[PDB]
């Protein structure tokens, strides 16, 4: 019926890195990339840190002139696009261009962009507010920009499905490529939602952990003192290919994707059912997409937010698909060390999970010190392990219920 | 090798009704839905008109205590959804809940409720944002509260394109359905963009049109006088449904949705190219996908938006790929009458497209006083046009250069 998928390139920022291999260092080494925020005032915020992306310039891809008019979010994702582009090494072509596309998502795209002109439209009246604040901020502009920086004609969308926008954008964009409607997609996901809005919206809910006195420890999925999730920025994107295509180049192939899953819980509006049913099935739904039996998964890289009711629900839902052979997978959450990148935390962790299969070593949960009550399965805890990986599942979940897994595989 | 595609139910809210058959009595009769803004002072803005959703009660949908903490997007979207589902007849049970999905999407979400809580933030600080904010202004929260409401747990996303939300909502969800995702899918969009930071941001780029004397008269698609966008609020929802599902429960079917294009520009963040290539692309992927020769387009719904470069694009893109048969067609704009409703206007215009296979008539394009040059189509000016109708095709286009195009054919 359908091509196989490969992916040929990715590209990251992150608060471990401004790349991949500097990303994925940090990610073995079990480093933290949380810290104080620096670049506005938290003083009358019960949260003052979060992953930031760490000395960023944006010049090392545009025009100081073209950055102006782009949100953070829309910067971050094009920097992760044009990454991942060049590292597949794909030249684009007139023969090409129509079958090259972009789905690069954001759960809330241009928040701080919204929030500054709002401070000039309260302040000083609707005139002040840029002729380039709507393109400059909507979130389908990474897909937008990129395509018209690099001449692109295929398909050109935009996800936005809160914590799961990345790995909803990578598999749809899959989905693309094996039905025939594109031979390349450039998918992933980018956020920058750390500003007032972003902190005190999430603050209000009380959704994020309030460690302010050691924000290193307090991204600790499945610890019994876990108290909510810690707030990042960045972006991830993969380069999918049509494996002929790939192959007909001399494409360099990381590994191939395999299945995606989408489920809802249809049960709350932020909290997962405690049995994680919804994500039970999506994970099921992703497994039989890939004609795999659960056995045939060697690592799973968690959606782990380090919120009370999320990790236990993963857990649960784990054990149900797998059966004893929960016990004999490893499965790690790297929010624990770059913290939750929400729209973007699909993309980097798909990175991550095609890492794993790369170098065969399952990264850490680091902070795991204590685990909660039933999470007694392989969590990594601590320390990086090396160990046969095959096949890597990756989860998202997010608001509304929503639910996405990605299936990647070793490449022979 | 697929399965096809049915539509068996629909919903609205437009400037022309709370439903979809009070919307088609407007469109029919050649009716505008353009009118001074009444919900703020607009005397700071150089445009103070629009396309407002007049009479809306939520309490048809929803409990007053369920609404507060929603968005007006979000209202609207659910709305039409409900609508929708109501309309198609159809009975979720444990049998088939896994079986039914949403795609309702949005080109900018909660901007209402970010103006108001950013006012909050500006006066008060971070502890006067709501709890309720994040979950209640962010984009995919339609599909999340509409599957919760009714058990939904099919594939469950949200689409943000500009102004091709609502097009490209519909032909994805069609695709999950073609592909055995799912047995049902409830697509479209909604759009409430009428706050400050709306009028504003598409004030500040000159993109709106400025006749506040004669709101009515100044949407005019292909006028040699018009001077921009009209902007516009509500949502357009379907219920797709596979034709053998759908036969088996004895549902009433519409119309057959029969393709579903895409492309990108590749050539401005806002502005089309001026011979519309990308949209002809994207016309013809559609056609191709539907199996379809130009010649066998009856009537085409077009985006037509009554900027400058818009609507001369979308007449050569059309000439480009009809040929001399560009000029046996009707293609006509919705947008004359309800102005543009963004996210949602690929949505509504979709239904309209049903509606004319239904009623066998073409809509009007009023305002058409003056075409401009190389307008010399049948636009269906002024009145509408009873005429043979076997098949229909809706466009949308969108900030990014992002295309979208659906072909719906009678059923037999
Ligand atoms: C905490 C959080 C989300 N939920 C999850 O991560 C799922 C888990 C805890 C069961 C989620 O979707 N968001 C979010 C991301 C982007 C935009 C809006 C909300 N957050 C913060
Ligand atoms: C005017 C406008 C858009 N562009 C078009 O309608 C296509 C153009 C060739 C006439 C568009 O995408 N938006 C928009 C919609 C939702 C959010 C952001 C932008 N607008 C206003």
């Amino acid at each position: 019926s359908r091509r196989r998928v490969v992916i040929t390139g990715m590209g990251m920022l992150s608060p471990l890195g401004l790349d991949v291999p500097s990303s994925w260092e940090g990610i073995l080494a079990g480093r933290s990339g949380i810290a104080p925020i620096e670049h506005m005032d938290l003083s009358a915020y019960s949260t003052r840190f979060g992953g930031s992306v760490k000395g960023f310039n944006v010049e090392e891809y545009l025009s100081a002139k073209e950055a102006r008019k782009l949100d953070l979010f829309i910067q971050y994702g094009l920097a992760a696009s044009f990454q991942a582009v060049r590292d597949s090494g794909l030249e684009v072509t007139d023969a090409n261009r129509e079958r090259i596309g972009v789905s690069m998502g954001s759960g809330i795209g241009g928040l701080t962009n919204i929030e500054n002109n709002c401070r000039s439209l309260f302040e000083q009246g609707p005139r002040r507010i840029s002729p380039f604040f709507v393109p400059g901020s909507i979130i389908n502009m990474v897909s937008g920009f990129l395509s018209i920086h690099l001449g692109l004609q295929g398909p050109n969308y935009a996800l936005t499905t809160a914590a799961t926008t990345g790995t909803h954008s990578i598999g749809m964009a899959a989905r693309n490529i094996a039905y025939g409607e594109a031979d390349v997609m450039v998918a992933g996901g980018s956020e920058m939602a750390a500003c007032g809005l972003g902190l005190g919206g999430f603050g209000a809910a009380r959704a994020l952990s309030t460690r302010n006195d050691e924000p290193t420890r307090a991204s600790r999925p499945w610890d019994r003192d876990r108290d909510g999730f810690v707030l990042s920025d960045g972006s991830g994107a993969l380069v999918l290919e049509e494996l002929e295509h790939a192959r007909a180049r001399g494409a360099r192939i990381y590994a191939e994707l395999v299945g995606f899953g989408m489920s809802g819980d249809a049960f709350h509006m932020t909290a997962p059912p405690e049995d994680g049913a919804g994500a039970a099935r999506c994970m099921k739904n992703a497994l039989r997409d890939a004609g795999l039996d659960p056995r045939q998964v060697d690592y799973i890289n968690a959606h782990g937010t380090s919120t009370p009711a999320g990790d236990i629900a993963e857990i649960a839902a784990v054990k149900s698909v797998f059966g004893e052979h929960a016990h004999a997978l490893s499965m790690s959450s790297t929010k624990s060390m770059t913290g939750h990148l929400l729209g973007a935390a699909g993309a980097v962790e798909a990175i991550f999970s095609v890492l794993a299969l790369r170098d065969q070593v399952a990264p850490p949960t680091i902070n795991l010190d204590n685990p909660d009550e039933g999470c007694d399965l392989d969590l990594v805890a601590h320390e990086a392990k090396p160990r046969k990986i095959d096949v890597a599942l990756s989860n998202s979940f997010g608001f509304g219920g929503t639910n996405g897994t990605l299936v990647f595989r070793r490449f022979a």
